[PDB]
């Protein structure tokens, strides 16, 4: 299987690639060099995660020892919440390439549609706990974006977490300059995801699969929550397969026509993940996968969910 999707603007995106959130500072540097001498030229940042910094070492160090090439490398990053004022993205943008010691990336994407009251706090709460907002839009937000193409900071441009009507309201725009490459999703046999997949692709919309082993590692898991890389049904068809459920999980999503973003710190695990090229899950394995699905969302705030642009009242 074809190792790169193409992209609206002709460019090529990997379609494994390594995630970075929760990935400590003092142990992603080491995660990411291991990555790219395994194989991994996808990488997914955000400035939000706190790490840029040190994932730029990684890709710094591994340029200068010869190890690849800058143009093979497929780095992307996402505008937090707090910029989605017009005026404060070219920063946000600038701040992140400084941050991962790059002149451009290869894909940039409103991390969520959302917009928070602009300040230090990534999370800015009112004495209640409730998210406090930006006077913001999407449109307005998508402008600024695709300004930075313009100014060739960024290559592509996309989103992550909107829904299809919150997609649709940039298709639709008048005066469009850039169609959105990617939607980044949340999407795993829980939260499978059929109808916005559907609607993306049929638009021409390359959709990436985040938390795609059900993101055990999430700040707030509860004990309870569903648990997929433990769950006893999909551990029988990797076994089947002689492979890990990890592998299972990334090598479902792949076979979907996603990019799927699994996160390890761990060398080991790193090295596992990519070993997905190798098996083809069957029509029964995928239609069992997929048989799975609970509409089960790790990725949510409650906080949230009064935000005029929250993405998950509507259906999809
Ligand atoms: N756009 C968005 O809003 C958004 C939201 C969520 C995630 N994402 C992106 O998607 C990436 C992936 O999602 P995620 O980080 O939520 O979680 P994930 O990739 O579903 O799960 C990562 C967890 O699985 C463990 N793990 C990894 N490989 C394993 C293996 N082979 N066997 C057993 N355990 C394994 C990791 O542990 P160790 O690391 O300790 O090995 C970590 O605890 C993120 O890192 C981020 O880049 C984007
Ligand atoms: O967002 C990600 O990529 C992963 O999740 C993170 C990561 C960090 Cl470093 C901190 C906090 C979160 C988190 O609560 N994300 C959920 C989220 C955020 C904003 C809005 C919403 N929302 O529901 O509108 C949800």
């Amino acid at each position: 299987m074809a190792s790169r999707i193409l992209l609206n603007n002709g460019a090529k995106m990997p379609i494994l690639g390594l995630g970075t959130w929760k990935s400590p500072p003092g142990q992603v540097t080491e995660a990411v060099k291991v990555a790219i001498d395994v194989g991994y030229r996808h990488i997914d940042c955000a400035h939000v995660y706190q790490n840029e910094n040190e994932v730029g070492v990684a890709i710094q160090e591994k340029l200068r020892e010869q190890v690849v090439k800058r143009e093979e490398l497929f780095i992307v990053s996402k505008l937090w919440c707090t910029y989605h004022e017009k005026g404060l993205v070219k920063g946000a943008c600038q701040k992140t390439l400084s941050d991962l010691k790059l002149d451009y990336l290869d894909l940039y994407l409103i991390h969520w549609p959302v917009g928070f009251k602009p300040g230090k706090e990534f999370f800015p709460l009112d004495e209640s706990g409730n998210v406090v907002p930006s006077d913001t839009n999407i449109l307005d937000t998508w402008a600024a974006m695709e300004e930075l193409v313009d100014e060739g900071l960024v290559k592509a441009i996309g989103i992550s977490n909107f829904n299809h009507l919150q997609v649709e309201m940039i298709l639709n725009k008048p005066g469009l300059k850039y169609k959105p490459a990617v939607n980044q999703i949340e999407c795993h046999p829980y939260l499978t995801q059929e109808k916005l997949i559907q609607y993306c692709q049929s638009k021409g919309i390359v959709v990436t699969a985040y938390s795609p082993l059900g993101s055990p590692d999430r700040p707030w898991a509860k004990p309870e929550d569903p648990s997929l890389l433990e769950d006893p049904r999909i551990k029988a068809i990797a076994a089947k397969h002689n492979k890990t459920t990890a592998q299972v999980l990334i090598r479902f999503p792949m076979q979907r026509n996603l990019v799927v973003i699994p996160k390890s710190v761990t060398p080991e695990r790193i090295a596992e993940n990519f070993k997905v090229f190798d098996f083809e899950l069957s029509s029964q394995d995928m239609t069992t996968l997929l048989s799975y699905n609970r509409n089960w969302r790790v990725c949510a705030l409650l906080s949230c969910t009064s935000h005029k642009d929250y993405p998950f009242h509507e259906e999809f």
